[PDB]
């Protein structure tokens, strides 16, 4: 892909201080992740800003998706259009910890990237739902095996990152 002035942090991994909605814009890739709750309501951070950038058809669609199948699982994943954005939104659902859910449901979320040859994607479970960031980045680091583009909107938390021994 067209993934450019990314840092490479290991064999797979590669980071770039973005906001994920722009870098989906400009690289329109075939996956774009999703740090979703399990009711598929886009309401803000990551989620928020990618639905808006789809003038709310990525909020349509979703619900449709939830009305058919239910919520998913803390720690799962669904596979939904990326619209304007990407070939395909990968909706992953990591634990709320500020809401007491397992902070290992991480690691299950993050397995769900394996199914996918190359993505951009979020840090999980790093915002709202209030896990470590540098925790976050070393299950990512340490559980997904495929080709995984990481944008991290706050230039201060990028800097933090990149400057840390995982
Ligand atoms: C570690 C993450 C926590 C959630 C928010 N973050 C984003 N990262 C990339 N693109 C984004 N767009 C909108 C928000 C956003 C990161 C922090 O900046």
């Amino acid at each position: 892909n067209s993934f450019s002035g990314y840092l490479k942090l290991t064999d797979n991994v590669y980071i770039k201080n973005a906001d994920i909605v722009e870098e989906a814009k400009k690289v329109k890739p075939t996956v774009v992740v999703n740090a979703a709750n399990v009711y598929l309501k886009h309401g803000g951070g990551v989620a928020g800003a990618l639905n808006k950038a789809t003038n709310n058809a990525m909020q349509v669609e979703s619900d449709d998706y939830i009305a058919t199948n239910g919520p998913l699982k803390v720690g799962g994943s669904c596979v939904l259009s990326g619209h304007n954005l990407a070939k395909h939104c990968l909706h992953v659902v990591g634990p709320n910890v500020n809401k007491g859910e397992d902070i290992q449901l991480l690691k299950s979320a993050y397995e769900n990237f394996n199914q996918h040859e190359v993505l951009l994607a979020p840090l999980l479970s790093a915002g709202i739902f209030g896990a470590d960031p540098i925790h976050s980045l070393r299950v990512c680091v340490d559980t997904v095996r495929t080709n995984v583009y990481l944008a991290v909107f706050d230039k201060n938390l990028y800097d933090k990152l990149v400057s840390s021994f995982l």
